[PDB]
């Protein structure tokens, strides 16, 4: 189950993503635009559907809430980019089941599991969402899909040293399911 945010992700990423499908041409600019916007227009992520559903909410929370929604997008955006045959976004695909992918089921890949384990300890949002930009690059090399609105979810939950451990033990548990 999804809140409020990973709600409106998952919604926002299906359009995009069936546009992209469709060779629409406005699909197409969004995505390329996404990318050349990473690492630094809302319109084109957030609109009022986004803002209409959202509970009350603590003083900077919506602007974290807003920046999630934009580097979940973003790291999709990098995702799906020249991936024709498959949706990089399914739902159900949590970050450890998909990072565990890139190695044998029988095996570890050790500098691939140390690099993993350091995602969750970020101390600022631009460094999380440059650690997951080199996961996500792998798992596009690799064509395994990942939920973005779980993922939305989990960066807003990010905020909070409690929601932090919360999220690195789901994507601990999801790596050795």
């Amino acid at each position: 189950s999804l809140t409020w945010v990973g709600t409106f992700v998952d919604q926002r990423v299906r359009e995009i993503q069936e546009g992209y499908r469709l060779d629409n041409p406005r699909a197409v600019a969004t995505l390329a635009r996404l990318r050349r916007g990473a690492g630094k227009l809302w319109g084109l992520i957030l609109d009022d559907r986004f803002y209409a559903d959202a509970p009350p909410l603590k003083e900077k929370d919506m602007e974290v809430a807003e920046n999630s929604a934009h580097i979940a997008l973003t790291l999709y955006a990098i995702h799906q980019q020249s991936r024709r045959d498959d949706r990089m976004h399914q739902r159900g695909w949590g970050l450890g089941e998909a990072v565990r992918r890139l190695m044998p089921s029988s095996e570890i890949d050790e500098p691939l599991r140390k690099r993993f384990v350091q995602v969750g300890h970020a101390v600022t949002y631009k460094a999380l969402a440059q650690r997951l930009r080199e996961i996500v690059t792998l798992l596009r090399r690799d064509a395994i899909p990942l939920d973005y609105g779980l993922l939305a979810d989990q960066l807003y939950q990010f905020r909070t040293p409690q929601g932090a451990q919360r999220v690195r033990t789901a994507w601990g548990r999801g790596f050795h399911a």
